[PDB]
């Protein structure tokens, strides 16, 4: 296998393009049309996605009906398929075509020289700057075949061109309108097995309407889990009455991957690599969604299947979308500060309901000065707060064995104070044994019995602090030990979140000056990666297996594409130079041998005798009784062996 | 409410009833009818059941077709609807009628005064000993209604009959040869929510048929979570070329409630108590039942559905069931035998996989001497035998704080043994936490008692990590349900629990049975035996009890007023129902209902508010009972935060003070 | 004609299989079922069924949904149906497999190199320890083809298998749960013209379980005049949360004619002659059963029939069965004494 190429991967290259419109001029139209298409194709695009009414216009009006148009049209359409001979990309052009009594507004779908489909629009708007009535026939029920340039070729609303060697990339076409209506035949569509939605679109421009096509295309692609690949009309309609901005967008299960400049100059293009891998693994996950096919069974059985071979290219095209490297840490401000905002609000509120629910209860947390449970106790104080509940109700322990910050931030919240020194019963406890991950087990066991205790002797309960990523890998020490706790407040939240959940709680500054600077202590002192790998690493990896199920050959050139180089992509805020690494893959293919293994095989155990604590990201946790069911004893091989076969050395 | 009510408590009482048939005859069959429809009235029956073609006879051949014996049918029918009017129960009686162009076999359906309809058979055998389609016409696909006695009632195969003020009692009737098709109308009619299936029978006898009648009569009311009520022919059928065994019987979802006598001398009637709150419960869980229906909608809609009010008697009939005091243990010794053999060899191909899947780690336990740990260090040596591993890798360990047979047990097994004195680690724990007795306070407390059981799972724990074993857990399901256990740091947690899934009922009967099957030896046995007689902690009262009500909730989810009225029931007398084998007279105690009641108050508050925490971050082990096991990754998914008030309240309300 | 030939006399023999699992890994539960097939292939079986999820795992939860691992079950599956080639009999083999937008709960019969068909699970417990409907897709009206290694292989409820040369031998399949609800899908098949049921169970063991069992395959076999071939999963799926106790039967019209030993350690299999012309003769006599399905023609008569030539071996391959030398006296005294 080419590990480098995108197709490789089930990425499908896709291209919403706005041409330069003559009206009244089909073959200049046509010539624009064909200069586009050239270009997807030297881009290794595999689907071209033009404006409705491309070869004639969309605002000539009763110039439609005129014979000279009509027959122009037909000429310069089978020019194209003529010259999409030697085109890779699927085009999808809109004409006026006569059929039976009257014109059709169509979307006649092209490919390696013939035509695989013609498609209707389905509802055609006759009122405010609309009339299309007056010139074209409603295409919604209507079946069988038209005849273009000597060939019978499928016509209709029922339509879906599926990729032979890609199955990922099933095809359906609708036109302007037929999103805008309660029940678009697009959703039906994407029911019956669709995963990509084109729509041609004139759509004179109005002020706020490019608000109104992002929402219906972005929520069609969410509700559908489908890419939405939409072109409206540009320079070159007519202005008799509306002006045109030539918008083209391409919206994957609710995310925007590319737009085009409104209101350009000159024609544009968005150009995105589609992951059809990704919507896969949602319409897998989301038995909802086929429940819903079921009950429009009749509705979604009969779309017609229209087979071809796309052929794409092997090599290394690059990879036309934006990866993150923190799929847990938005790089954009204002997002990452929105789910700070909600990480930390899901924290508290699911702390306070366990709390009312003892009848509030003193609450025991062992702090060590570090990242997590510093976040922790921030969290349980919030929490007492909201109830009403004096901050001497929270017990804090330090525990050395064998941190200022910890007792500042304590003193300076006015919580409970205390230390226990837990050296001498590890002493006697590694004596009667007879006695390393034992050692280092004693201590950390001794911790949680202590906390344990106190909890019981002070009418407590202790709070866990272990965090997603920690949960993940097995990182943490069984039974008697950090895993353990009556509630764990962390459980949720990766690794790579907890530090801006910090920065966020100093930056909004409710709990006083004194609070933030110890806080900002504890960021500038704090910032096991040795054994386990970078955290950035595995959180990156654990996004892809917990939401997507991603194998690790898929998992690794997402990672590479992300990582490979600082200098490429955002970071998110609160990463200085010095900061900022990359990965080679050779670094990342380590890293991931060593997540599967940890991952699918060791670690469950650990997982499956989890105490109670709130989800939190999207992306999911780790609780056997909500996101992830798996056996405690299975073996990791499978994963390990992909690697070894897909994944190149370096 | 009347607590002593059957009725009150969600049970239908059903009798299927064989008369006595003189064939060619109807006037003298209608009086045996009566006479036992008096009887099944007398005994606040609700349905009564009769064998096919009542009231002419099964076996009278083209005499059917004769004018006289359809108009003597026809008048006798009459004379029962007229004196049903003063008789409680539903009478279902067979009789030949006449519709349309010919006689159809028919069960007909009757009540206070009425017919509530008419209900042909669908297959009728013309094959080896039957001839039915001589005489007879098929009723399948037949609707529509039949005129009786100068009203039109309903007439067909799709027909339900609706209990209005008893909303889990609803009737359908099928035909002898019905239940014995591929595809029953009986399962259609369950689908489309029949919960009472009942079946009139002529059924010659012969060699070997009463199994196949039981064994499609069980499998019927098991598949369809029904009762199934069945009555045949006996005494007065003619024996020109066949005899009859008069046999009658009621199957709940798989379980026999009650037969009568085959080959009787007089008239035989079999009476039960059917539960349809059961039958509710198992419906209400088993999603696929209801996916069935919605997969076979347009058969399931179509069904009519007939009302009628029952008007059940509200007081003290008694309990006509046989109510076990041990859910979780057999009173039949072959049945205790089978389900100790299951469960033993859950528990240990349930380890065996686990160290299979580990690479064989040590076996690390805590041996106190008790029932439980006792058991599981069983398990766990027949486990390691099993996979050619040496006994030698098992580490038992005694944990004194604050028995023997515990290493007579190690020592006879050949595994190793050792101790550790946790007490200097717990009197050093005790001073750090500056709890009053390291001060020299008698003060006994759960942090007193759960330092100590902490540093036992500690130490274990530590040396599974040392010595590269894994713990055994040893707290059994009656322990997980009730919350008595001590968590996270304590005995709750481990790293493969073998008796989570057994409750405490059931562990001491597991230890009889590996003495009594007698692999491990002499010693063994002895010592086992000595574990027995020593060990047979009430503030959560008699596990015999906790274990009654945990079957109820776990199983069926039934409301403490009606699981007070089951064990009430069952442990109320200790002469009568059977306890299992292993119990002396002296340890045969009966409770009061102020007894029942009270840990039962305790039973709801510590199972539905206090424990379900403890459940919550569960160690690894297998599932062993039907009843249920309590893994929240299992059959119990249940909330760590919620309030227990309205069982408490139900209890408050419904279950008397005694 | 060959007197000493099992086949020639209407004879079918059948096996139900229970091996090895590995979760997690389908090359290692294939090569289980290559080296059984190849056991059952010697023996001269005609039909070889093993148990519900067979090449994934039965009790592997949501690692079902894991691309790796739906990827491993295909490369797996393909692997077998070329190994089929040399195989007498047709392999009836578990695997979870997508089709459309989930994955489905399969049935895949395999037969001399090809898949005749595919069948999914129609009934997904969702309820005490079952979680089935959170992986995957109910195939109960399901209908069409499925792509499987550059193949349409019919798709369904709906299938049945009837061997060209052998005309006694029409096999239906169903999965576990399948047969436990009111109106399973084999009593449709049976009167459709399925003469041998087979059943492929994961059925984790719990008290009382295997009674459960025996009564609704033994019912089953006897209300639709079949045999009824049923395999459940034993050594290596986890238990995590359940135990597995591997047994596997074979009944015919009510009788049981063979079952292996429960908990078993090592792979099991039963293999017993099943009678044909018995099961002909009885649906031959009992016309209420065609009844029946007249009563029912249009979901009896959608059935598609898949044909195959199973071309069995000739010789004498003496005879899987127990025969009692008197059809009217018991050798069992408990039976005997009943009569
Ligand atoms: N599948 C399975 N089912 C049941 N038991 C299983 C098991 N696999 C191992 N086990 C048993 O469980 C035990 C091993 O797990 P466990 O007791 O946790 O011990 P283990 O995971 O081997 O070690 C804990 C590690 O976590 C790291 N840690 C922990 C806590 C904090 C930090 C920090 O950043 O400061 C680091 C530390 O580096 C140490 O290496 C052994 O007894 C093993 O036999
Ligand atoms: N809903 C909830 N969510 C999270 N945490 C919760 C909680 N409710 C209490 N807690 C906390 O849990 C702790 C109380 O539970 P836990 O630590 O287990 O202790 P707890 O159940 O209060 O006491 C243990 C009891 O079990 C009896 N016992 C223990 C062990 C063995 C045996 C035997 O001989 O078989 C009997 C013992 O006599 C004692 O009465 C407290 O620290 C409390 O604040
Ligand atoms: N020296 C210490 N004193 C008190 N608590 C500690 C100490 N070291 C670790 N912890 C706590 O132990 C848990 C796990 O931390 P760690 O093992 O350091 O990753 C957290 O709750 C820490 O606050
Ligand atoms: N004296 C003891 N020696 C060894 N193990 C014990 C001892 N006491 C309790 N245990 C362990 O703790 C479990 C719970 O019993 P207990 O803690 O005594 O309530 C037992 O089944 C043993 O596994």
């Amino acid at each position: 296998m080419n590990f480098y190429s995108a197709y490789q991967h089930g990425f499908v290259r896709v291209a919403a393009c706005t041409h330069h419109t003559t009206i009244g001029d089909p073959a200049a139209n046509a010539a624009s049309v064909l200069d586009m298409a050239r270009a997807c194709h030297d881009d290794g695009a595999a689907l071209a996605v033009f404006p409705e009414l491309t070869l004639s216009g969309y605002s000539i009006e009763d110039v439609l009906l005129q014979d000279s148009l009509l027959d122009a049209v037909e000429d310069a359409l089978l020019d194209l398929v003529t010259e999409s001979a030697d085109l890779l990309p699927v085009l999808v052009v809109g004409a006026p075509l006569r059929h039976r009594h009257r014109i059709y507004n169509t979307a006649v779908v092209i490919h390696r020289g013939a035509v695989l489909g013609v498609v209707p629009k389905s509802y055609l708007p006759t009122y405010r700057e609309f009339y299309e009535r007056r010139q074209m026939a409603p295409g919604d029920g209507e079946r069988g075949t038209i005849r273009i340039g000597g060939a019978d070729v499928a016509f209709g609303t029922d339509l879906l061109f599926a990729a032979s060697d890609l199955p990922g990339f099933v095809l359906h076409v609708e036109i302007a309108e037929d999103m805008f209506v309660p029940m678009p035949p697009s959703a039906e569509a994407a029911l019956a097995g669709a995963t990509v939605l084109a729509n041609l679109s004139g759509s004179p421009i109005t002020i706020g309407r490019a608000e109104d096509r992002r929402l219906l295309a972005r929520s069609a692609s969410a509700r559908c889990l489908a890419a939405y690949v939409y072109a409206a009309a540009g320079e070159g309609e007519s202005t008799t009455d509306l002006a045109w901005d030539g918008q083209t967008m391409i919206w994957e299960n609710g995310a925007l991957l590319a737009e085009s400049e409104r209101f350009p100059k000159g024609v544009r293009r968005s150009v995105a690599d589609v992951d059809t891998e990704l919507l896969r693994s949602e319409r897998l996950r989301m038995g909802t969604f086929d429940d819903n096919r079921r009950h429009h069974r009749e509705l979604t059985e009969s779309f017609r299947r229209i087979d071809f071979a796309l052929d794409p290219p092997a090599g290394d095209i690059g990879l036309l979308r934006e990866v993150e490297r923190f799929p847990f840490v938005p790089a954009d401000p204002q997002r990452l500060q929105q789910d700070c905002y909600e990480a930390y609000n899901i924290q508290v509120s699911g702390l306070e309901q366990r709390l009312r629910a003892l009848d509030y209860p003193k609450v025991v947390i062992g702090v060590s000065g570090g990242l997590d449970s510093t976040h922790a106790l921030i969290v349980a104080t919030h929490a007492m707060d909201r109830e009403g509940r004096p901050r001497s109700d929270i017990l804090a322990f330090a525990l050395p064995g064998f941190k200022n910050n910890a007792i500042k931030l304590a003193r300076a919240l006015g919580v409970t104070f205390s230390e226990i020194d837990i050296g001498d019963t590890a002493r006697l406890m590694l004596h009667t044994i007879g006695h390393d991950v034992t050692f280092e087990n004693v201590q950390a066991g001794l911790r949680t019995d202590y906390l344990f205790r106190i909890a019981n002797q002070r009418g407590g309960i202790v709070l866990g602090t272990g965090d997603l990523s920690e949960l993940a890998l097995g990182w943490s020490t069984y039974g008697v030990g950090d895993q353990m706790s009556h509630y764990n407040v962390n459980a949720g939240v990766p690794k790579t979140l907890i530090q801006h959940l910090i920065r966020w709680v100093i930056s909004a500054g409710e709990f006083g000056e004194k609070v933030g600077e110890v806080l900002q202590s504890v960021l500038d002192t704090e910032i096991s990666e040795a054994k386990v790998g970078p955290f950035a690493l595995q959180d990156f990896s654990l996004f892809q297996v917990l939401r997507y199920g991603f194998r690790p050959s898929k998992i690794a050139f997402l990672a590479w594409h992300a990582w490979n180089d600082a200098e490429r992509g955002n970071w998110p805020p609160g990463f200085p130079k010095s900061e900022r690494p990359s990965y080679s893959l050779a670094e990342i293919r380590h890293w991931l041998q060593i997540f599967v293994q940890r991952f699918y095989s060791f670690s469950q155990f650990k997982r499956s005798a989890l105490p109670n604590g709130p989800k939190v990201s999207h992306g999911g946790a780790l609780s056997p009784r909500g996101d992830w069911r798996a056996p405690s004893d299975m073996s990791a091989r499978i994963w390990l062996d992909q690697i070894d076969r897909e994944v190149p050395k370096g």
